[PDB]
């Protein structure tokens, strides 16, 4: 497999953490996410669940965090929304500020990752 992936997944110590882990695995394995990480040559050492401000990118892709939960028991955010937050965080591998260049790349990555054939 490709080196352009998330090398380690981490979830928090909340009820149904096995479900949070499956959520991160789904994002890592998402064909659209893989396409853009391959196209843009991104390796992210760590992808974590953010404590339940919907995502973070630390040090240009050393570590990305995503808020998966809507509460502290079994409420989770919808996949489409979290996937798009992940694309936002990946865009911060290149652009620090939410400027025109950021949003241009965000739109291009979004289109790639949403392609109908994947
Ligand atoms: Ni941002």
């Amino acid at each position: 497999g490709s080196i352009y992936t998330f090398n380690e997944l981490v979830v928090l110590d909340y009820p149904h953490k096995d479900r949070a882990l499956r959520y991160l695995e789904r994002l890592r394995d998402d064909t659209g996410i893989k396409k853009i990480m391959d196209s843009h040559r991104w390796t992210v050492p760590l992808l974590s669940e953010m404590d339940p401000t919907l995502g973070l990118n630390h040090n240009q892709g050393a570590h990305i965090e995503l808020r998966l939960r809507t509460d502290r028991y079994d409420g989770f955010r919808d996949y489409k929304t979290v996937k798009s937050t992940l694309i936002h965080e990946l865009t911060h591998n290149v652009h620090g500020e939410h400027d025109s260049s950021f949003w241009e790349l965000f739109r291009q990555l979004t289109k790639e990752a949403d392609a109908a054939d994947l």
